[PDB]
Formats: C-alpha cells, structure tokens, sequence
C-alpha cells in the first residue's frame, strides 16, 4: 500500500537524466523527466546536486534549498521539492524547468525579435524578483543575465540561489570570507575590497544586468571585454583585480551601449554610485522602469 502525504519528495528511480544545464564548481543543473507512472506521463523538472560536495557544502545546500521553498513570486523560479537520491545518502533540489532557459541564451538567439520595450519588461520584472528577496532580508549576491530564466517571450525569474544569504534583524550587510574565483566584473567596489554584500551590492550588478541587456549579450560589448579594454588587455592574474579596483573607485565605468537611451544608461550610472547610500532602492527602479514604459505604452 501506498500513502502520499508529501508530492515534494521525488522517487529518484522515476527521475532520469536528459541534458545538463549547467555545471559549475561544486554544482551541476540538469533537465530531468519524472514518470511515476513510467509510461511518460510525468513532469520535465530541473535537478540541482553537488559535485566535490563537503560537509560544508552540503549545509549550504540544506540552506539554498530552504531559501528556494520560503520563495513563492511570479518572478522567482519554482522550488517542487527534494530527491533524496542514492538510497537516501544523498540530497538533490528539484525545480520547474524553463523551456527558453537563461536570459543570456535568450537574448542571443533572438536578439533581433527582441526590442526596447522588451528588454524593459525583463529588467522591472528582475527588480520585482529582487524587491521580493529583500521583504525576506536576502542578498542574492551573483545577479548576471546567466542565472535569470526565461519561461516565455514575457516572463523571466531569477533561477539560482547557491550565494544568497539572509541577513539578520540586527544588521544591514554581510560580510563573507570566500576562497577562489569570483564575478569581479559584476561585483560593487566595496563587494571587491572587503567582502560587503547588501541589497546596495545587488543594485550595483543590477545595474550591470541592465547593461548586459542593453549590450544584447554581444561578446565584443561584455563587461570582462570592455572592463579588460579599459585597464589593459594584457593584464594578467592579481594585477587586473587591482586595476579594476582603482578604475572603479575613481569613477571610470562601462560605457554606454550603442543605441541604448541615456535615460536607461542614467539608470546603471545611478546603480553604480560608489557611495552605497545614494543607490536607489529595486523597488525604486521597478517603479521608474514601469513608468517608462508606461511613456512608451501611450
Ligand atoms: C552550477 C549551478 C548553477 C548554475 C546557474 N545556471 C543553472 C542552470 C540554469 N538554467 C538554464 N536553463 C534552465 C532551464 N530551466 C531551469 N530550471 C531551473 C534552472 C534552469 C535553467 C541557468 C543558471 C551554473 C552552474
């Protein structure tokens, strides 16, 4: 006999691979079919697991899986449960999966079919996203076109959590020790140079995102191809950390896109104050980029 009283634990002998998704460092995204029927009737779901797991890692995995479920927004990716795969020693995230896949893909095969006003839906509805996380007190911390998932032609969700982290009541940023490589070109000034993460360090790679967009993910305009250009192609290792640093805190910055409005490259300028107090809120520029849009509805 059989009694069901949790559809948010996946069997992992119904659940099989199909392709992966995405593979990082210590984490891997694949694209599964569930069939508890196995004649096919079940769900394509997306499968996170890890990959040169710790003990440490596997806390933090415990945590981002907490994170996902304590999430429920039109614009935030849909948590469906655990596998508790490998007879029960081993721990999986099962989500909804995204047929279009990340923003970045997206907009790079379709970057034709895709206008201004388009790329303005995507960008309130990301500051939506965000304005969400931060009624919670997370700091998403790795916001890139990337990690931003396109369910159809006007929807898109934030669809990675393994660096968020939730502040406590008491404090308003977080500062986190991390070995190895990091984003650098994403990262706000004081996020490079003393670990800070805060909502204020979102908006600084919010507005990064919003150039991405704006660039239409084209290779030759990326932040690390401009950035490099900017502190010397021939930089290598340490050198362009410390270069980067520099250029930042004296206030050189991305240039503005060709054709992208100076009302939208003010936007990333504003995002990018090296004075964290003075970034507007994401429930500021939801507002701004929904007013703009409204001026170029009617
Ligand atoms: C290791 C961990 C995370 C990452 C980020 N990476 C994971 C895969 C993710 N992704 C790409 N296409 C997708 C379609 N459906 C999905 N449902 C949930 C995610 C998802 C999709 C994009 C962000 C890369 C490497």
């Amino acid at each position: 006999a059989f009694e069901d009283r949790d559809p948010t634990q996946f069997e992992e002998r119904h659940l099989k691979f199909l392709r992966q998704l995405g593979k990082g460092n210590f984490g891997s995204v694949e694209m599964c079919r569930y069939d508890p029927l196995q004649d096919n009737t079940g769900e394509v779901v997306a499968v996170k697991k890890l990959q040169h797991s710790t003990e440490e890692h596997l806390r933090d995995f415990e945590r981002e899986i907490e994170i996902l479920k304590s999430l429920q927004h039109d614009n935030i990716v849909k948590y469906k449960g655990v596998c508790y795969s490998a007879g029960r020693r081993n721990l999986k995230l099962i989500m909804e999966f995204l047929p279009y896949g990340s923003l970045r893909e997206y907009l790079q095969k379709h970057k034709e079919r895709i206008d201004h006003i388009k790329l303005l839906q995507y960008t309130s509805q990301i500051c939506k996203g965000m304005e969400y996380l931060g009624t919670k007190r997370y700091i998403h911390r790795d916001l890139a076109t990337r990690n931003i998932l396109v369910e159809n032609e006007n929807r898109v969700k934030i669809g990675d959590f393994g660096l968020t982290k939730v502040l406590p009541q008491d404090k308003e940023y977080y500062k986190v020790k991390e070995p190895g490589e990091s984003p650098i070109f994403w990262y706000a000034p004081e996020s490079l140079t003393e670990s800070k993460f805060s909502v204020a360090s979102d908006v600084w790679s919010f507005g990064v995102v919003l150039y991405e967009l704006f660039t239409y993910i084209e290779k030759s305009k990326s932040p690390p191809a401009e950035f490099m250009r900017m502190i010397g192609n021939d930089k290598q290792g340490q050198m362009i950390v410390f270069h980067l640093i520099e250029l930042l805190k004296n206030n050189g910055r991305l240039p503005r896109p060709d054709g992208c409005p100076d009302e939208i490259y003010m936007i990333m300028t504003e995002c990018w104050n090296n004075n964290v107090n003075q970034r507007p809120s994401f429930r500021d520029l939801a507002l701004r980029v929904d007013q703009i849009r409204d001026n170029m509805a009617g």
